[PDB]
């Protein structure tokens, strides 16, 4: 059995059946594992064929797309083909091997992407505009530098400048809004270029969504995972412009009771891809950035207050040690307590000295209980 008739097998029903990569390996597994099954002593070729498993029309493909896109001479052309285009670039980046639209789209310094990018700042039809947000959104499910370059790039800006411009276009404005959370979900680069084309404004706008609506009630809770992923990488406490946002307008009920929610259900919404350096928590870091001022403080109500504050401790009381998320859960109390009138009230605090105490005479001798522990002998302040 030659060494390499597992992936001339997967190009071969790849090119011929048009069957996706993973479909290919299942069919052949089908076939091959059958064949050795019913009929005996032709286990030898076929086990070796299976352990197989474990340039091409795809790649080709990708080159000619992204060439003839790069050309915008796509402007000028009929709606139908470009279409045509990009749905074949969706299913190729959906359906084929990973690793060929990973090199593809890496390629020439990520020339194809930007050019896509590029492209995508001129293409004002909805649907090939529509397609093309899929498709980013496909790039992003590659790898995690595809969104480095995105976020890079000028494409969040036009985004944002899109979804306040084209208001009446609820679609789009979803797949927006999700692309916008996509990329800007690594928290690895912030390009204050698109601050002035994404500034407190366009927070403004996101919260307006988020409070009031739109005339499905699918675009508030993603414009909330949005401002989510926006603030993933912000700044702390005076130069962050959606807590800028916030100190303009802090009449915003429905906004702090959907971050309630999210807080309860300990999720995070902000999480989609698996890359290395995992980022932060979404809610845990939107709401410390709340508290850490007192003017984005206000955002609760004395009802609320109480409330995130049961809910808080009852995830402290309630994580077990060793857990990455209770330093986190602390963290959010001792900054409750330092932006609001927590002595006042009083409120949940018998059994959270019960907590810290608990807390403190942990034998634990793990580091995350550790930073924990200092963080909790810290936050004992009479």
């Amino acid at each position: 059995v030659p060494r390499t008739i597992g992936a001339e097998l997967m190009e071969l029903v790849r090119r011929n059946t048009g069957l996706s990569h993973e479909l290919c390996r299942v069919a052949i597994g089908i076939i091959v594992g059958h064949i050795q099954a019913s009929v005996p002593a032709s286990s030898p070729v076929m086990e070796q064929v299976l352990l197989s498993l474990v340039v091409c029309h795809d790649q080709q493909r990708l080159e000619v797309i992204f060439a003839d896109l790069a050309r915008s001479w796509a402007l000028y052309e009929d709606e139908g083909v470009i279409r045509c285009y990009l749905e074949e670039l969706l299913h190729i980046l959906t359906d084929a091997d990973p690793e060929v639209c990973k090199k593809m789209c890496k390629r020439n310094e990520f020339e194809s992407v930007l050019a896509l990018v590029a492209y995508y700042q001129m293409e004002h039809r909805a649907s090939l505009r529509l397609l093309l947000l899929k498709c980013f959104g496909a790039m992003c499910s590659l790898d995690a530098a595809i969104i480095s370059t995105l976020v890079s790039s000028v494409l969040p800006v036009e985004l944002a400048r899109d979804m306040q411009t084209d208001t009446q276009d609820h679609q789009k404005l979803c797949y927006s809004a999700l692309i916008l959370a996509m990329v800007f979900s690594m928290g690895e680069a912030v390009p204050y270029a698109h601050y002035e084309h994404l500034g407190t404004p366009f927070a403004q706008f996101l919260l307006n969504i988020v409070e009031d609506g739109l005339p499905t009630e699918q675009l508030p809770d993603l414009c909330v995972n949005l401002l989510l992923a926006l603030n993933l990488h912000l700044p702390a406490a005076d130069q962050n412009v959606i807590m800028a946002a916030l100190s303009k307008h802090a009449n915003v009920k429905i906004f702090s009771e959907k971050l309630l929610l999210l807080l309860n259900r300990g999720d995070d919404p902000v999480r989609i891809f698996k890359h290395e350096p995992q980022p932060p928590h979404s809610v845990l870091k939107f709401l410390q950035d709340v508290f850490g001022s007192p003017a984005t403080a206000a955002i609760f109500y004395h009802t609320d207050m109480m409330a995130l504050i049961d809910i808080t401790v009852r995830h402290i009381a309630d994580l077990s040690p060793g857990d990455k998320l209770r330093m986190e859960y602390l963290s959010l109390m001792h900054a409750i307590v330092r932006t609001t009138p927590y002595l006042q009230h009083r409120h949940r605090l018998p059994d959270l000295q019960a907590i810290l105490r608990r807390i403190l005479n942990e034998e634990e001798t793990s580091p995350q209980c550790q930073m924990d522990r200092m963080i909790v002998r810290e936050m004992c302040k009479e």
